[PDB]
């Protein structure tokens, strides 16, 4: 089975295509053969700045007669600077994307920031060339009309990006609809147990970013740590003859982890829909699990002149 | 300047005794032995399981006639397990300590527990020996029961401790009385800068737990930065350390029993860092947490 029950009862597929950093005719031609392969799971956001040419990409698969859109889950997520409009920055998501309901909806941090604009995302600074950081609007008030997109029929299901333990307990905590999904960056590198067990324990579907960490497929320069360069991950490339992504990505999916992992190249999309025809045998998951280095890869620019993390 | 005014007006000395870990003997003499020294200013906690103990010093102390209660700045903070419990926990620690009212109330940490009974604060573990963590108590809960201390008279000021930028601006959002204090791990080999400046430009006194830092083991007073600015100024590492957080208006709670550790860390108002010594201590930041709840919870809430 490729598809993973959300707590409100809607299948996700468990292999999704992430989007971000894809732009212009390379992401047209990625969402285009995807969906050829099979991708059913879309990972899109407002501050991608991309919903437009998602949306096209998508309309195109749909008239072209590839796919249905019944047959689609399709994730956006409110900016920083929507946190004060959250049903606004949805409806604007819709008409960019082309779409009457999204499937999945997140707040993309647990951060608001100045408003810029319905439809408009920015991450404005203040005088001093730091993030505008908002103290006006509580992160519950943000989940109530997160909440409402629901009731309105523009979102089947609803969630957090970025939220780790103590923001997810005290969304749990405050919430009338409890979130669908948590996605935040974890893979071999990071793996996060308690936040994920944690995740698990209250019917929450943990959802991996960034599931192969550091890592790209391309030639590169030196100093970029990642697990695909483990010899731990390497080995089991070999023993299951599958890449090194691969096993990363089984290694969340055997966990109830989903992933979006990003990729354009058709090699690759197809290495990674076909996780879902493997398995990974429970002593060579325990060995994964030694790897673990609390590695965070997956950072907002140094442009913001704070860090969110420190 | 031995004081920084917190944004309700209080006073508040910038060098504290931190009471982690000292408990009997020990801490009763650190408290009065502090107190004749110089130190106005005690970093109690319920969960600490020494409040009688602590409130019987402060009280030896007054009673010698060696301070007055309105020179004493005392805090005390609520246990993960009170989150529901804010107002009946913090008149027990009243209770405990003997005291008629706290200058600073803190919520221990930004994480609800199974109650285990007020003035018996505990860590309750699940079926699994996992930490049983609440999922019924919002934090915006807790604070607003923080306020009504404040409403009481149990409490002058209140904050926050182990809270982030995420969980601190959340609280600025919703808070009807702006949190006085937020007290956190931060020392020079885990300086977080960007979250001190993001309290003070909220009008949030940012403090410092754990400020000197961490077989074998790891220290910044290890560090040969501080070594050759503690030789150039002709003070201890552990006297540099403490007055870097000073510098940039972050108060200190070190831990300390020894009559010659506490003098000393109290010497910290009489000297002053450079500027541009200042900027070498910042080169050195590592962003190394070590301060860390039991193993015994099953959890890692940094997870």
């Amino acid at each position: 089975m490729s598809t993973i029950t959300l707590n409100n009862g809607f299948e996700m597929p468990v292999i999704g295509l992430g989007l971000w950093r894809l732009e212009k005719e390379e992401l047209r031609s990625a969402i285009l053969n995807a969906i050829k392969l099979g991708y059913r799971h879309f990972d899109a956001a407002a501050h991608y700045k991309t919903e437009i040419d998602v949306g096209n990409a998508i309309a195109e698969a749909i008239q072209s007669g590839l796919v249905k859109r019944e047959e689609l889950f399709i994730t956006s997520k409110v900016w920083n600077s929507d946190h004060g409009h959250v049903v606004e920055a949805c409806k604007n998501s819709l008409k960019k994307l082309q779409l009457d309901y999204l499937d999945l909806y997140l707040v993309h941090y647990p951060l608001a920031t100045k408003h810029s604009g319905v439809g408009t995302t920015a991450s404005l600074l203040d005088e001093n060339k730091v993030l505008d950081i908002d103290v006006t609007v509580s992160l519950e008030t943000t989940w109530h009309d997160m909440e409402k997109t629901v009731s309105l029929g523009l979102v089947r299901s609803i969630g957090l990006s970025n939220y780790e333990l103590f923001l997810t307990r005290d969304c749990l905590s405050y919430a009338k609809i409890k979130p669908q999904v948590s996605q935040f960056e974890t893979h071999p590198y990071f793996q996060r147990e308690s936040l994920v067990r944690f995740c698990k324990k209250h019917g929450v579907v943990p959802m991996a970013h960034t599931p192969l960490g550091g890592a790209t497929a391309n030639v590169k320069a030196f100093g970029s740590i990642s697990p695909l360069e483990d010899p731990v991950l390497i080995g089991l490339a070999k023993k299951y003859q599958k890449s090194v992504a691969q096993i990363a990505l089984r290694w969340n999916i055997e966990r109830g982890t989903p992933v979006i992992p990003k990729s354009s190249k058709v090699e690759r999309l197809k290495e990674n829909l076909e996780v879902l025809n493997f398995k990974l045998e429970k002593e060579d998951i325990e060995l994964i699990n030694t790897i673990d280095k609390k590695f965070r890869t997956t950072l907002p620019s140094l442009s913001w002149g704070v860090d969110v993390y420190a």
